[PDB]
């Protein structure tokens, strides 16, 4: 069957990788160690067409197919999320294009490093991205796609034009708004369900020549966090749009640090009203160029990442998409963290990042159709949402990973327990990996639900494009 396979791919000449050979061992290996597949076969696609024939050669052999891009879903769900998956590999499509209008196209295979250096250097544009640079930009933008500019310049999928995809039946469409209003609404924030895309299209901004990374390092206690973190609820809402925040919270500390599109003096005024509040001052803070920033927060990892590539780690992780908590929900966050820091016994090999993700001066939460003052078109449904939470864990997973799924739920209920029960949700591209479809629909997607389910039953009713989260179609 994985010869089945195999032959129909060269009878279309689509590249693939032979079975069980030493590139076999080297492509199959996740980015999540935690979490491996074996596909049926693996395509290596160059150009369109070969994904065209590649997806006719998945749908001749009854194999549900699945994109991997950059390979960093927290479940490897580019491989499937299970075995017997043909596997496009679109990583060796990373060509970028900027033209004079300012638009760009982006094969879906680039990684978003590589996507940041490009446009830099072409011109001096930029899209709004993550931090980690080997990300791979088809699973980031059709999910989302958040970032320290996205607070200013939007979501990855707030800049979205349309992209060549290729739809189960292996016809090559090129989605936008108005040739294909309800698949491109689908596209961003959920695409990975819908199609192969091949190239994505962005409206990039002017890469800022003046920005200033910052650090605040604290060391707080129980009730010392559930002032200091409801403080920085009120500081979202009011802070200018040129300034983008996150806390990181782990077991010995706490660090606020973020990216002020400004100067350091100007970012002293902005912090103001919150340094006051926590009683804290910067710890570090420089100015420079906009491809400093991207390399001060890689996290040791170069920009252009390109292939191949041969990152690893292993970890769990989960999220949350909250509006602001009240005194009451702080507290019980507070203390079921706390109570966890000061166990000498407890896992201890966690961390979380709560983003500033909307609020009045959040591009994301009011983003618009391009070059338009209407809303944009697209199925994302958080843009209501304040924080953006992000629970992870990177310790042991062979003898104890039912350790690492108890802490991190712990801490994620604690928050949620009291609220409403459709006030909050999840984010796909943070998808909680151990969630039941039903559930992780629910939360990721919110109300597009339906009309998502029934543009599945449109374009891939008998489920080719499958993964364990993705969109099941209507009956
Ligand atoms: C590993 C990692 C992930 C990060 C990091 N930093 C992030 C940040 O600062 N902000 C974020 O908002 N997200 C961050 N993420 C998460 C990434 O955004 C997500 O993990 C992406 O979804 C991963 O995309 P990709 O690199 O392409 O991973 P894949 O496993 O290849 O794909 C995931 C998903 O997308 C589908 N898909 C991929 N390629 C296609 C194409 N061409 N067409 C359709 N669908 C495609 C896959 O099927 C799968 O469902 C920091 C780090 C270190
Ligand atoms: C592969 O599948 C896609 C999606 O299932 C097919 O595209 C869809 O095709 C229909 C008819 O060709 C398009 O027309 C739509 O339906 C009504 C019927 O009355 C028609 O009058 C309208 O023009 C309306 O647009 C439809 O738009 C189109 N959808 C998409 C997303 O492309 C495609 O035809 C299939 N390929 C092959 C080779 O059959």
């Amino acid at each position: 069957a994985p010869a089945a396979l195999n032959a129909c791919l060269a009878s279309k000449k689509v590249p693939y990788i032979p079975r069980d050979s030493a590139q076999w061992v080297k492509e199959v290996k996740p980015y999540n160690l935690r979490l491996a597949y074996t596909p049926a076969a693996i395509a290596l696609p160059t150009t369109v067409k070969h994904i065209s024939d590649a997806v006719k050669c998945g749908d001749q052999n009854k194999v549900r197919v699945s994109a991997k891009s950059g390979g960093h879903s927290y479940g490897s769900f580019g491989y499937g999320g299970e075995n017997g998956h043909l596997v496009i590999v679109v990583d060796a499509m990373d060509t970028v294009t900027l033209n004079k209008d300012m638009s760009c196209t982006v094969q879906a295979g680039a990684r978003l490093g590589h996507v940041a250096t490009d446009l830099f250097q072409f011109g001096k544009r930029a899209i709004p991205h993550g931090s980690c640079p080997g990300v791979g930009i088809a699973g980031h933008a059709l999910h989302g796609g958040y970032g320290f500019a996205s607070r200013t310049h939007g979501l990855t999928l707030d800049t979205f034009l349309g992209a060549t995809i290729v739809l189960t039946n292996g016809t090559i469409r090129y989605a936008a708004d108005w040739e294909y209003y309800d698949l491109t609404w689908a596209l961003r924030g959920a695409g990975s369900s819908f199609g192969i895309v091949a190239e994505l299209g962005f409206q990039t901004f002017a890469a800022p020549e003046t920005v200033t990374p910052f650090s605040i390092e604290l060391d707080w206690n129980e009730n010392e966090a559930v002032e200091g973190l409801l403080a920085m609820q009120k500081f979202a809402v009011t802070a200018p749009k040129e300034l983008n925040m996150q806390i990181y919270m782990g077991p010995s500390g706490q660090t606020i640090q973020g990216v002020y599109y400004g100067t350091r003096a100007n970012l002293n005024t902005a912090l103001r009203p919150l340094l006051g509040d926590l009683g804290a001052q910067i710890s570090t803070a420089s100015t420079g160029g906009w491809i400093q920033m991207l390399n001060k927060y890689a996290n040791g990892q170069a920009l252009d990442q390109r292939r191949p590539y041969d990152q690893h780690s292993t970890f769990y992780s989960t999220s949350l998409m909250t509006k602001a908590l009240t005194r009451n929900q702080v507290k019980s966050f507070a203390r079921t963290l706390f109570d966890n820091m000061n166990d000498s016994d407890a896992r201890h090999t966690w961390y979380i990042l709560i983003d500033l993700f909307g609020g009045p001066n959040s591009a994301v939460t009011n983003a618009k159709t391009l070059f338009t003052d209407l809303p944009i078109n697209s199925a994302f449904p958080h843009r209501d949402k304040l924080l953006l939470w992000q629970f992870s864990d990177h310790g042991n997973y062979a003898t104890h990973a039912n350790n690492g799924f108890t802490v991190l739920k712990r801490f994620r209920d604690s928050v949620t327990k009291t609220m409403a029960d459709g006030d909050w949700g999840m984010y796909a591209n943070y998808l909680d990996t151990q969630l039941s479809n039903e559930e992780a629909v629910k939360r990721y997607y919110g109300k597009s639900l339906p009309k998502l389910k029934k543009l599945k039953a449109e374009l891939d009713p008998k489920d080719m494009f499958w993964n364990p989260q993705g969109i099941r179609p209507a009956a």
